[PDB]
């Protein structure tokens, strides 16, 4: 198996005001997006050691009782309002992965989209503060930390494409973003349940089959265990791990907007029997956000693709991903 070219890009100029230095970052984002589709963001400023520590304490200390009380409706029929936010249980001897998903902390009962019961909007559920002291506080602050990094990255992508730096970021707002954090535990198990291992057409043992992300971009922290592969014309290539940087890739909304100039890379997760973390932030816009598609390859930039509102894209995309690769 070949190893993928995944450059490390110092993103710190995107937080400053040296415009030429921003353009040089933008050029590297362009190059990576038109090659394998992945890069690592370094010099991001986020304390990822604390992220990993706090996430481990939560996963290792939560009990079955608490998991039922937080479960999404796939696992608890009482919770008809929890389609996205909450706990995604493992099934001993059958499904190894488990995860906790939370949304914009500004989604409260006061919020007008919650009042209106608009699809894909939900109010977060949290464990009891006395059993997990400080967890909710940490997780809400992490949301805004990685929101900040993602805003900067979106300025980078706008400049890469020849647009003003707020082209994408103007639609990525704290009052209405549909972005999500998912805290995924991949356990060590001995014996490892055979039902939790898929075999690929090429013979590779997999935890999660091929997919495109439902996002604009995906901002991923993982612990230092190699697992991801990206599809190329010549076959799948391994992405090297780096537990100090963020792994960045486009989702299928970016491929729509750019007439596939920036593809959403197809990627998959190899089976590895090791205790590890996978912590994505899916950069999603607002429910009514629409960007006119364009084609960077043409001088006029005109594209025959139809504009698509983000909320419709997301509702369809989240269901399709379940039907294709299973309930996570
Ligand atoms: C490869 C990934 C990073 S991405 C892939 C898979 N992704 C999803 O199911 C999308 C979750 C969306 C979330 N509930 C929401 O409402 O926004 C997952 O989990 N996987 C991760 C993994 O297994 O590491
Ligand atoms: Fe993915």
């Amino acid at each position: 198996v070949s190893k993928a070219n995944v450059p490390k890009i110092d993103v710190s100029p995107l937080f400053g005001d040296d415009q030429a230095a921003k353009m040089r970052v933008a050029q590297q984002i362009d190059a990576a997006s038109r090659d394998t589709g992945f890069f690592y963001a370094v010099n991001h400023g986020i304390n990822v050691q604390r992220l990993s520590q706090k996430t481990k304490e939560f996963h290792m200390s939560i009990t079955p009782e608490e998991k039922w009380d937080l479960a999404i409706r796939a696992y608890n029929k009482e919770h008809q309002d929890q389609v996205r936010a909450g706990y995604y249980l493992s099934i001993p001897g059958k499904k190894a992965v488990e995860s906790f998903c939370y949304l914009n902390p500004n989604f409260t009962p006061d919020h007008p989209r919650i009042q209106a019961k608009t699809p894909t909007h939900e109010v977060n559920v949290w464990p009891d503060e006395t059993k997990h002291p400080g967890f909710q506080d940490f997780a809400e602050q992490y949301y805004w930390d990685v929101f900040g990094l993602s805003s900067a990255l979106l300025k980078g992508y706008a400049l890469a494409l020849g647009k003003e730096e707020n082209f994408f970021a103007r639609h990525f707002k704290p009052d209405d973003t549909l972005a999500s954090v998912v805290l995924i535990r991949y356990p060590y198990l001995d014996p490892y349940p055979e039902a939790a291992i898929k075999t690929a057409a090429d013979g590779t043992k997999l935890s999660f089959e091929w997919h495109e992300d439902v996002s604009l971009i995906t901002v991923l922290y993982q612990s230092n265990v190699q697992n991801l592969q990206v599809e190329t014309a010549a076959g799948y290539q391994d992405i090297e791990a780096d537990d100090t940087g963020y792994l960045i890739n486009c989702g299928s909304y970016m491929a729509h907007l750019t007439n596939n100039y920036y593809k959403a890379p197809i990627h998959r997760v190899k089976w590895v029997n090791a205790e590890r973390q996978s912590l994505p932030f899916f950069v999603n816009l607002g429910y009514d956000s629409v960007i006119d598609p364009f084609d960077p390859r043409e001088p006029n930039g005109k594209s025959d693709r139809e504009p698509l509102s983000y909320g419709d894209y997301l509702q369809n995309g989240l269901v399709s991903l379940i039907n294709k690769n299973g309930q996570t």
